């Protein structure tokens, strides 16, 4: 059972975020090519790769993200593209 898709076979960040938040797992991160700003900073210090789930906060200008009881709210990796299947 693959899905094809040829985009990312899970949801999306700002499809599953829009609405009701839920936990939604990342396998794989996106959009990167050069960035060097404070998506660096503040992601540093909050060690969230790939692989464990977290409840997303779609904000009227931003997504914040919610992990245990740290939060983390940048560009890139958590907001944006990304794939993110399960639950």
């Amino acid at each position: 059972g693959s899905h094809m898709d040829a985009a990312a076979p899970g949801t999306r960040v700002i499809d599953a975020a829009t609405s009701m938040p839920r936990k939604v797992r990342i396998v794989q991160i996106n959009e990167i090519f050069q960035v060097e700003t404070d998506q660096f900073t503040q992601l540093l210090d909050a060690d969230i790769r790939v692989g464990s789930e977290v409840e997303i906060v779609d904000r009227d200008g931003h997504i914040t993200l919610s992990h245990n009881g740290k939060d983390v709210e940048l560009l890139d990796d958590l907001a944006h593209t990304i794939r993110i299947e399960e639950l």
